[PDB]
C-alpha cells in the first residue's frame, strides 16, 4: 500500500486504439454471415467490452462469463449458446495466459464456428501457457498497471486511462 | 418480428446526461468517507456502468450481479457491501419489481447506504413503489434497445438508445 | 492433522431419529394443502436431505441452495420458486447460526406460505445469531464432529455415522 | 398429464445394487493412493450420491455440479480435481449428450482418472458414445421418477424407482 497512480496510456489514446481494433475485428468478420458474439470475462473486461463492441461494425451479441482466476472453474457461464457462431473472447489483459487458455478450451467444446481472443493489454514477458491472441490493444512490459477494469486492492477500476502504480516507501 | 429501429436518444445526448449524473452522484458521496461500490445488474447495464463509473469522481469498486416469478440470484456480488455506500446501476426500470427485490436482498447485507441509478425510466409502467435516486431519462413506453439493451439478443452494441418499430 | 475418528452417533441411531423427525415434519404439514419444498444447503445437507425427505410422508419438492459460509452470498440459488409454499430449510448442523439466519431472511423475501428450519445437529453453545430452529435431530456439546456431510479438511463427509475427531499429538 | 406411478425398482433392490456398486467402486480405487472425489450432478443424483458414497470404502471428497442446446455450468465444483480420481455420479443416462459434455469439461482439468457411475441406463436412447464404467440398472424406456428423479418437480422423495403411467 501507500502509493500514487500516474497516467501511462491516456484515455484519448485508448479510444484511438480501440477504434482501430474495431475496424480490424469488423474487417475480419464482416463476411462470415453466421452469428457473432463477443464474450467478455468479468470483472476486468466490462469497460473494454463497452467501448470495443461499439467499434465493431458487424451485428453481434454480447455475453459475459466469469471464471475463477488451482483449477479454473466457471463461476458464471454464458447465458447464450455459441455453437456454430463466431466467438470473440474479450479480456482486459493477458499475462500468464492461464485463464484465457482454459476458457478457450471450455468454449471450443461447444463447437463454435470460430474462436479468437481480443485483449486490451498484452504482457508477453509473463506468458506461462501459450495461447493465440488475435487482437491486442497494447504490448507493455511487466508494469504495475491499474484502471480501465484493472484494479489494485479493489481500486482504480473506474479510471478512464491505464495507470501505473508507483508505490512509495 | 420483422421490424425497424429508429434512434430515440442519440449518442451525444446520453454522453451529456451521463456526465451530469456523474456530477450529481459525485457531489452526493464525495464526503461520505466510507467505501463505495457501484453494482451493475447484468446483462443490460454493462455499458451504462462502463460510462457512468468514469464520471464518478470518488474512489469506488465496481461489482456486478445478475438476477432473473421469484427473483433469484444467478450470480451474486464478489464484494461485501456491508457498511459501504452502494449504488445499484441499472439500465432500465419499468414495472419496478426486479429492482424492488434486488434492493431488498442487498439491504439485508446492511450497507452504509443504498441507492439506485437507472439510465432509463418508464414510469408509465410502474406497479411497485421503489426508491430511484438517479434517473438519466424518463421515457414513453417504447420498446427500447441499444446501449446494452437488447431485442432477441440483438442491438446491445449500438451507441445510442433506439426504439423497435415492428412493421 | 494427525488424528482418528470414533463413532459418536451410530448410523442406526441417526436413522431412528430421522424417522421420528419425518413423522413430526409429516404431522406439521400434512394438512397445509399448499405446495411444500425442502430446501437443502449444499454441500453439508446432501446426505441428511436424502434420508430425511424419504421420511416425510407428504408430497413435496426438493431443491438445493448453496451460500458462502463476511457477507453471506448466494453461490447457487434455488431452481424453483417458493412463493406461497411451505418451505423447510434443511441443514446438517447449526452452530453460530449465521448462515441459516441470513438464508432464512433471503427466502422470506420471496413470500413463502411458511418458513421453518430442520437441522440434524444443534450446537446451542455456539449460537451467535438467534434463529428459530423447529426440528432438531440431536443437541450436542461443541464437539469436533465429522461425517454425514460434515467434513474435516475434505474428509469423512461420506461416513454413515457422526464421528468425533480425536486429534493425536 | 393426469397419471399413475407404479413401482419399477423397489427400495430393497436398489439398496442391494448400491451395495454391490460400492464393492466394485471400492475394489477399483482402493489401491490408487491419489485423492478421490465423487462428483454428483444436481438435482437428480443427490439421493443416489448419498447412498452410494456410504458404500464406497475409500477416503474421498464429495462435490456437486449442475449443468443444463449448449451444455453450460450453472454451478461448478468447489474442489479442484486435478490429479485426482474422479467418479461422476449421475442418476440416469439416456441420450448420453450431457454426461458426454460434462466429462469433456472435467477432462480439461486433468484429473488422475475420470469415470462415470450412473444409477439408471436407458441404452435404447443413446445417441452419443460415452464411457460409462458403472451402471446400477439398465432399463426399458419408461418415464422414471423417484429416488431423486422427478416429474414436474415431483416424486424425488420416493425411496423407490417408479414409472409414470399417464392415463
Ligand atoms: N430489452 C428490453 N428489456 C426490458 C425492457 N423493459 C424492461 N426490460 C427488462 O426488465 C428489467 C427491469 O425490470 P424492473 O426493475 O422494472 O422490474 C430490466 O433489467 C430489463 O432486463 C425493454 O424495453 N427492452
Ligand atoms: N425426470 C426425468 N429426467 C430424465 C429422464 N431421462 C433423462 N432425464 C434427464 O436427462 C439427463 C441425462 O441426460 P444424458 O446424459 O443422457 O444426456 C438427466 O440428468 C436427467 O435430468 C427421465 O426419464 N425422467
Amino acid at each position: 500500500m501507500k502509493h500514487t497512480v500516474e497516467v501511462m496510456i491516456p484515455e484519448a489514446e485508448i479510444k484511438a486504439r480501440i477504434a482501430e481494433l474495431g475496424r480490424q475485428i469488423t474487417e475480419r468478420y464482416k463476411d462470415s454471415g453466421s452469428d457473432m458474439v463477443l464474450v467478455g470475462l468479468l470483472r476486468g473486461s466490462f469497460m473494454f467490452m463497452a467501448d470495443l463492441c461499439r467499434e465493431v461494425q458487424v451485428s453481434h451479441e454480447v455475453d459475459f462469463m466469469t471464471a475463477s482466476s488451482r483449477d479454473l472453474k466457471i463461476l458464471k457461464d454464458l447465458d447464450e449458446d455459441i455453437r456454430g457462431k463466431d466467438v470473440l473472447i474479450v479480456e482486459d489483459i493477458i499475462d500468464s495466459g492461464n485463464t484465457l487458455s482454459k476458457v478457450r478450451e471450455i468454449l471450443s467444446l461447444r463447437e463454435p464456428k470460430s474462436l479468437a481472443i481480443c485483449t486490451l493489454l498484452d504482457k508477453p514477458s509473463r506468458r506461462e501457457v501459450n495461447v493465440p491472441v488475435e487482437f491486442i490493444g497494447f504490448s507493455i512490459p511487466d508494469e504495475f498497471v491499474v484502471g480501465y477494469g484493472i484494479d489494485y486492492a479493489q481500486r482504480y477500476r473506474h479510471l478512464p486511462y491505464i495507470g501505473k502504480v508507483i508505490l512509495l516507501d
